[PDB]
């Protein structure tokens, strides 16, 4: 099975890079550097910083993008309802294996935390937890066991294993009945902002059921109905309910570290593998959020261990990689994005599509909807004609997504009148936007001009020469195989 | 493999019936009876009857068809260059196993033939054959062996096996170098007639090489370029060169009896099977010319042995059955065609197409031509949408053929401005014509009206109700999945 | 799918011939002629002739076989419980479409039957049937409709369609509640005889349920437990309950004619096809009892229509053909069996086994029994080693059957101490017996000698030369790949 | 494709651990700790240490193994002919991007090396290299460019990129004609030792052609004919000639780092993937030598990045992992081997074998040898019977290897009279040895006792209870499916 080689990998078919903006990269000029290095999506991290701060980024991103004549997606990454620790006096708190320590629901200790007594923001912890229970902190790396109630606000605990933990970390309480909301009050206000400022997508945190996804859309409301929702799978319950979450969302974001208590470290790879196959079949994008290339926060060149780490992530099927602190607070923002790009390009080698397409087709429920039947059939035509680019006229972009789903061995070029659609398509691998100005240009029930606009593009990008074939779609339902002029 | 049932088989998907016109059926009224019983094609047999006779049939067929408001194809079945015997004094000649007899190239004995001395129309036989050689007569059923030259015109022969033979029978001479023309002088004049009288297809006789097919088209000339050529495979050399003959012709006609010397009786089934698969893959029609239901030349009801004979022929994959003497000189012309119809319908049972289509697709040479890629992809869309009829706008009909090739599980409805195309489509299983009057109707670069004309038809024939899907093609290259109104 | 050729077909892999003994062939000398022509099984037809008559055949068969030094199976073909007509004064009765006629349950008319009034042996017919019901006679070819009761013994009827019927024909009464026994009183006495005279197999008639098969074995009793039961499928109910009947019997016998009312003539082929696939998967033999080559009852040479008839029957997958009147009362008994043999040989051409074996393997229920797992695995080894004969040591022969089931591309040679097993293996295609005299020879827990006895045989029959591989089995569980000496 | 889960993974089917002995682990007691933690193979690294040192290890390993009553393989890992640097005055040499430096073939500088002038042991370097050429040092991480000859012994060079390098590192010279021997003089003497001291396998270094493998065996000679040769693929030429090297060796060892110049860092994963599939098909073991878990040289607990690193390595198909400095000179030798074991166990999850076996079978050249045909067929029997352990009687162990090749879903238990075979089987995944004392026990042409010895084992290890099936082999050719008592 598969006798691969090491040669082509053309410029398209590379994975997509999401950059987290921070002090290192908020400037218009730094953002121009990011865009030029390979940024497709600017990610805002709403667990930190005021609305004024994020307002600035939105402005800067838009200005940088406009200056470079490109469309870059802005993404609101929510804080989420997950229970967190307070902050600590030092840079952190140092936990020791034998030690006993205290945990409080008293707001007084939120800004005062220490290795001996610190704060947890779940104001009802005392009522839910019982002596003998395990409190898992910081991706369940540090484990505490509850000994007794010191008072109606404080719990006596033992440190199960040595580990050093920093400010505001995730607390997990399995074996405790905790019905946390789908959306926190802070999320509710942040989502209003997102809607009002015209963001492209929400990276929803701590989703564990499909029902909770609907809650997020209900918060976004009628005005936010065109905003995509990408779901973070972070604990066991999310993994448990993935099937329902996938086909009820617009994508999935997963992180090797941040997968929760009940998945042991060694079976984390297994889950990554499964979740990627599960998304690839359903045709929705999977964002690899695990932080590789961490050394490049202080170093201009990475390590071959980190290179192989990204390679595997890519080679396995990830469509998007996401950079955190490296772009947000790191020393070499541009150099990081440039290596990602090269690795996302060069580590795509064996990625099959010829029989890979026919496998996804066999796994969809017949009878499929008319527009989906169109798109797959079109991909079919590409392999049959052995050529060579695709032109899709799509307003909401749904048709471009549907085609990508059936992974053709040629570039997909979407032609759109919605500027939002240009941006939102960044997180779809192997698809490129061509904006057609519905106002300034005008007429095209032809639909002459905008098709030619696609072919004009593909030609200039070096995809199609005179004599090549090109497959065209106008679905909601039309298909055409076109000889290049 | 295949757990079949016995239930549906709707009206389409039945094989097509070709009727040989003769004294019993030349009348306009009898032809109306044939059309109503199930005739798709009137076949003229040019080995008999003057041009005046065949002129009459052509006229009658056209008048019968017009009166019933239908399009029936007229087919010229050539005599061919195969060497034949003379005629005999009795009804026949009775050959006896021990006997010695004489064979002449002297025209004097052509109308005088007898069991003891008869005529062969190969004026050069004496020069080619050597003592010890076998002369095979009447489908190689009677075998003679040459003993000596009696003179420069007559050969002394032994009867190898007892058999009774009638007038003008086929002579085969393997182990003798005989370069017979692709086309006889009589064929040359008959083909002019065919062209001048606007026939739909030639049933070319004794084709043994692809090169000979080109000779037939050269005879038909520029005016006859739209006339289809169906090739008769009758001897070993044809079977040997089938691959080349198939994809260089418009179809193949084969007869269990008439397959020649070098294929033993028991390995005749094997050949039938092979030739049918070979055509079905190349997408061209195969006409089963073997005469089943012979008893119905004198009887109103057939025998269950003959019923099972046709069944097998159909169930194996034949697209057309052909009736000879039963329609031409038989007592019950209508009743024969009616049983064929019922058997061609009811014996179609298990005929798969779901994975059968995907097998033919896998066997075509990539990269296929744009119009072929379109048609297969369209068939693909039918199964994906699970519905329900096809509308193809085709001028020469090539596109309808290409779709049939990929055997969809729905009826194909062709819309055409060429009246010739209506006729020529009779020999394609599962395809129906809708004539669109280019002159009287007029405008349709829309191409609004004629598409609706197809859907109008499919609706009335009971294929498509409100809510069903229908797949549409305008290839040479367009495809559309359409919701029924 | 399948690009066949016309070349090999070695002597094994031919289908097996069953001959019906009658006046033409009861003599020891005629039976020697049959054996030499290709008879594997002598069939006795217990619907005719006294026990003394059948006693003679049994004796003659055994004497002929012993003289020629071979083992020929004797088969008791039961009369069965199906309702039959009486006999008629003439040679027959001539039924006419308009006519009215009378049917009696009065024994007085059993030997007196006529076109106007005749007898039916169901002594309760009057109580079961209602005016308007259809009586189907002679394979449902002649159809009557009941008009009224003439008396408590006679029914007034109309002839629905013209047909001529002879003595003692099958009556079918669907739409009438008739619980006929699994076994008639005459069957009960005949089966005792069968057991007492050491027959090899029963051809059980009119089986319509698996439960009825058990009734047949119950009649045969403890002494008859090694006698195989072959089930005749003759009506709709048998076809309905086939799955259960197949895996509860030792084989199936089917006849194109004799399939019953509810299967129309054209859908008879469909059933043949299904039943053959159904048996081939379950690995049990299917006997084609339909009478082809009927003309050879009076003629030394058959017709190419009959040749193609047998060809199809064979090419489709039949393992046994059965001759009736042709061997029993025909003019040319030997010549018939000789043509069958040649057709069964030469019409085997394309019969695949390479991927055909792997399809049957995929369709068996895992986990299979140890001995079955052994046999299939052994067949697997043959293809892997590309050689070349199989030696199976089997006492009851079960292991030889199991191997045949997985259709290897080499001859199977069974070595057995049971002389009954030699005979019973005649109805298994591609398997040959080697008798090993347990008494006279003796020792072989080796199991040295008897394995060598198999290899000795295969070598002499021209299967294996020095250097070839040969696969050996002793299952109930052992397998060995052996280099030839 | 593949809807995995996270549950079973029983104790067998885990990958195998190879430990490099050094100061931390040479003691008998430390070796007992290694064996108990999961060591299957002690690896000696002959690029360091005198023969006396390695003599000690051999003794200690054997004593530790005997005390624990187990068989542990000893492996000689050769130094190899690859060109190396000298050593440096400091701990290392620090190379700087702009700098110019000098390289000498003068032995005087071998023990004196510095960042400005150091030594290379290729005494002919001056004659081969030309100005402008690139010298690649330390896995081609540091790159130099030749400027000129300073003298007949020294080259002037520029440092292409900053990197710090330590003692005696690998030098690669592509674009230079260097015919290095297959075996160095030091290798020649070391291989004599290996033979004389009864090692189990050689880990041959710097093999780039199949022809060179034969040279290694020629060095080992008649006495060393039972010693397995595992080939290190370290440069492009090895990768180029892999097909020939694989089926001409006894295994392959590969290291993510140590793959050479011409494979860029990002396309290293691609090669790993290919080489593992290539070995798995040919059925030979692949040793992953890349150093994961490096942090555990100084830390008791690893990092989840290293855990995921091993996971991928395992999950991809590696049969053996190899530990270097961690066991040789590390602080926590036991704890390292214990984590490997847990990761090699728990990260095996999805590893399919049901259809995975049938894919390897389809890719072997028919006709296969009798003994190979036996083994695959036996594996076939396991799935068919759904049970449950395998017992293989094998003298050289070849048969156990052949069975493993066809990856059964049950444990394989080999029974052997050769104590060397016990050891050598450690590097085969999923196979376990049972030693049968040919001298002390004695008789078994039965072959009763030793089969029972296998079943005795499987029962005690908890594989087989009363009622389970067990498949048995004595190939060179016998197979048996056995019910457990």
């Amino acid at each position: 099975l598969t006798l691969s080689i090491f040669d082509p990998v053309a410029n398209y078919r590379a994975a997509r890079i999401i950059c987290t903006i921070g002090p290192s990269t908020q400037s218009v000029e730094a953002l121009k550097g990011l865009i030029q290095s390979g940024m497709s999506v600017a990610r805002m991290n709403f667990s930190h910083g005021s609305h004024e701060y994020h307002q600035t980024t939105i402005n800067n991103v838009r200005q940088a993008a406009a200056e470079l004549g490109v469309n870059i997606a802005i993404a609101l990454d929510t804080k989420g309802p997950e229970i967190r620790t307070g902050q600590f006096v030092g840079g952190d708190a140092v936990m020791e294996r034998g030690a006993t320590c205290y945990v409080t629901t008293d707001p007084a200790f939120a800004d005062k935390g220490t290795k001996d007594k610190f704060y947890i923001d779940y104001q009802n912890l005392s009522k839910v937890v019982r002596p003998g229970n395990y409190i898992y902190i910081d991706d369940g790396i540090l484990i505490l066991q509850v000994q007794s109630h010191e008072d109606e606000q404080t719990l006596e605990c033992t440190v199960t294993n040595s580990h050093t933990i920093s400010d505001r970390r995730g607390v997990n309480l399995p074996g405790c009945d905790v019905d946390l909301p789908a959306v926190s009050a802070k999320d509710r206000v942040d989502l209003q902002f997102g809607v009002e400022q015209g963001v492209d997508m929400i990276f929803a945190s701590f989703i564990r059921s499909a029902e909770q996804v609907g809650d997020v859309r209900k918060a976004l409301g009628p005005k936010g109905r065109d905003i995509m929702i990408i779901c973070k799978i972070e604990n066991h319950q999310g993994v448990q309910n993935i099937d329902s979450i996938i086909e009820e969302s617009d994508g999935i974001m997963v992180a090797r570290g941040d997968l929760g208590v009940e998945i042991p470290a060694e079976k984390v790879v297994v889950a990554q593998k499964i979740l990627i196959s599960k998304c690839n079949v359903a045709g929705k994008p999977v964002i690899c959020a695990t932080q590789m290339l961490e050394s490049m926060t202080y170093n201009p060149r990475p390590t071959r261990a980190e290179v192989s780490d990204v390679a595997n992530a890519v080679f396995n099927g990830a469509d998007c990689v996401m950079l955190s602190g490296e772009t947000a607070k790191g020393k070499y923002p541009n150099e990081v994005v440039q290596y990602m790009a090269r690795i996302c390009l060069e580590a795509q080698s064996a990625l099959n599509e010829y029989v890979f397409f026919n496998s996804i087709k066999k796994l969809q429920h017949i009878p499929m909807s008319a527009d989906e039947a169109v798109c797959s059939s079109a991909v079919n035509s590409v392999y049959e004609t052995k050529a060579k680019a695709m032109v899709v006229l799509s307003n909401t972009g749904r048709s471009a997504r549907l085609v990508a789903k059936y992974r053709p061995n040629c570039p997909i070029v979407c032609v759109t009148t919605r500027l939002q659609t240009c941006r939102q398509l960044n997180i779809t691998q192997g698809v490129e936007s061509v904006f057609f100005d519905a106002d300034k240009l005008g007429h095209d029930w032809g639909k002459e001009h905008r098709v030619a606009a696609g072919v004009e593009f593909a030609k200039s990008k070096g995809y199609v020469q005179t004599g090549d074939y090109c497959v065209v779609i106008h679905a909601d339902n039309q298909t055409r195989i076109l000889l290049v002029e």
